[PDB]
């Protein structure tokens, strides 16, 4: 069967990369063997008589077809860069993407065993939307997903929709999994104003940084070290669905805040009032979040 062969090809490509990579999270040296070990687990479980969950479009089989083709494409990108500033950045972005691919596979096939049909989103309104719109499916192509989301939260076609796609699609696969929609709706809660929240915080906010690691943001914030109240906020790529707010304190040290149940807009507005989050990316413009 073709899925078994494809799983073997993927495990081999991850081993080649792992050997070609011979530090701080996300690290390809860590992620490559971890993802391979998970795929070996998936292969074993797919031998079982049941365990595939509801079939058809967007089920476990479809998820793996799309996931392993994308994992191949990203692995080719890494191989083409590795030695046998630009390079550091390209390998950082790809490490973030691998951290995303690992987290998604772990969320949906923990221990190798599919749970995409049972998976539950963090935010209840978003969970209901997914199960009502998408049913038992764990993954959709972007164009279908943009249509379904639009029954509730329509986005303007063109550059805005494409920006939304770039934000939601953590694995850069062109498909949205239930795990990606969980992360997105957690980050940009609350549900009733979901895309307004995303517009105000991730398209029109100079403090937002996507696809940057902890080390890259520290390097960025150090530049602001003489402007206390400077801050940037990014989605964590190691603790998916959480924000990490990096900020310059009064004394000039770089601290971190992690939001919990409060929407980001509330955290930033309260941190503005308290005088902590004042100059986004060190810029003078701080957007009004009411
Ligand atoms: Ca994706």
């Amino acid at each position: 069967w073709e899925e078994a062969r494809a799983l073997g090809r993927a495990v081999r490509m991850l081993q080649r990369l792992e050997e070609q990579c011979v530090v701080s999270p996300p690290s390809l040296r860590d992620l490559l063997p971890r993802t391979a070990q998970l795929l070996r687990e998936v292969a074993h479980s797919r031998r079982a008589a049941g365990g595939g969950g509801p079939g058809g479009p967007g089920g476990s089989g479809d998820f793996l077809l799309i996931y392993l083709a994308n994992l191949e494409a990203k692995s080719r990108q890494v191989a083409a860069l590795l030695p046998p500033s630009r390079l550091r950045r390209q390998l950082a972005k790809l490490a973030i993407i691998f951290s995303h691919m690992h987290a998604e596979l772990h969320a949906l096939f923990p221990g190798g065993k599919y749970c995409g049909h049972m998976y539950q989103l963090t935010k209840a309104p978003a969970h209901t939307f997914w199960r009502e719109s998408c049913g038992a499916r764990c993954v959709l192509p972007w164009a279908e997903f943009e249509s379904l989301l639009g029954t509730c939260h329509p986005v303007e076609p063109g550059c805005t929709a494409l920006a939304l796609r770039t934000t939601i699609d953590l694995t850069c696969s062109g498909h949205v999994s239930i795990f990606e929609f969980d992360v997105f709706t957690r980050l940009f809660q609350p549900w009733p104003t979901l895309l307004k929240n995303w517009q105000l915080l991730a398209v029109n906010h100079p403090g937002y940084m996507a696809f940057l690691t902890y080390d890259e943001v520290q390097e960025r914030l150090q530049a602001c070290r003489d402007k206390p109240g400077s801050y940037i906020f990014r989605p964590s790529c190691t603790r998916l669905g959480q924000w990490a707010i990096g900020y310059v304190s009064s004394d000039g040290s770089i601290l971190q805040t992690i939001p919990a149940n409060k929407p980001l807009s509330q955290v930033l507005l309260e941190g503005q009032k308290d005088g902590f989050y004042l100059y986004p990316d060190g810029k003078t413009h701080n957007p009004d979040l009411t």
